[PDB]
RNA sequence: CUGAAAAUACAGUGGGGCCACUAGGGACAGGAUUGGUGACGUGACCUGCCGUAUAGGCAG
């Protein structure tokens, strides 16, 4: 349930491997409201090849890639690239298109991302995957769902000392927390539709609607998840 | 006016060599199947002749 009721297993193989896998999309949520600092550093070590790391906790090429402003930099350049809806599924020729919007009306008898919170998937350019990792994984705060910019955006003085943990500067991390919440996911509609996207003609008022439907990430993440647990 | 239109997976190919299922062996005792029953009559196959002939041939 907890971040470090995992890090009680002293084979650091296991830690690791049960780390990765609970802070991946297709797992439940793990609560980090008691460690945060610790949080931060295997967030943020995420953000290397996993043959580039040896082990998720080690402190110093964390404050490697910290300190490092050519790092972080990209890390928020894929913050513009978070879709509420996946463009690129089942076709990557998709070129350069977001969507991020709402969920739609709530219905009885269907199922849609209405019956469920507002979460963001990423998908961009697969050279920088890993470069995703940092701002898009989903935790669990408090009480309450949340990933890193969110929870960066307004409560950053209840983050303010685990990221001032490692020796990050107060100018350089307030400069990071009002660009990060400038960069946040606006609401993304593309200008022109794409010649790989699908489209179908649905009868309208008194014609038709040309509509392209795209899958949402969060039925997608529930689907894989349920999947994983064997349960259908 | 369909998760919309359109679409050539292909070419080549050595599983081979060797081989002991064996020894032993009681299915056994007893047994009431029994009572009662109409194949035809709405049908063709008849009536005669030849022939020594229930042989064999013939006419309506």
């Amino acid at each position: 349930m907890h971040l470090k009721e995992l890090l009680e297993i002293t084979d650091t193989t296991e830690r690791d491997r049960s780390l990765r896998r609970a802070f991946s999309p297709y797992t439940a949520m793990i609560d980090i409201t008691g460690s945060e600092a610790v949080a931060l550093i295997i967030l943020l070590n995420l953000t290397y090849r996993k043959n580039q790391v040896d082990d998720l906790l080690d402190k110093k090429l964390a404050k490697q890639a910290l300190k490092s402003e050519d790092h972080i930099n990209k890390c928020i350049k894929e913050i513009a690239w978070f879709h509420t809806h996946n463009l690129k599924y089942p076709d990557i020729r998709v070129s350069k298109q977001n969507l991020a919007v709402e969920p739609p009306t709530l219905h009885s008898y269907v199922l849609s991302s209405a019956n469920y919170p507002k979460a963001y998937g990423w998908s961009h350019n697969s050279a920088k995957v890993n470069f995703a990792k940092l701002f898009v994984s989903y935790f669990k705060w408090q009480n309450q769902v949340s990933w890193l910019a969110q929870v960066l955006a307004t409560n950053s003085d209840n983050w303010k000392s685990a990221f001032t943990s490692l020796g990050l500067s107060v100018k350089a991390f307030k400069s990071l927390c009002v660009t990060v919440k400038n960069s946040l996911p606006e609401e993304a509609i593309p200008d022109s539709v794409d010649r790989y996207s699908r489209q179908i003609r649905m009868p309208y008022h008194d014609g038709y609607l040309a509509v392209t439907p795209v899958i949402s990430h969060v039925v997608q993440s529930k689907i894989q998840q349920a999947a994983i647990d064997k349960r259908a």
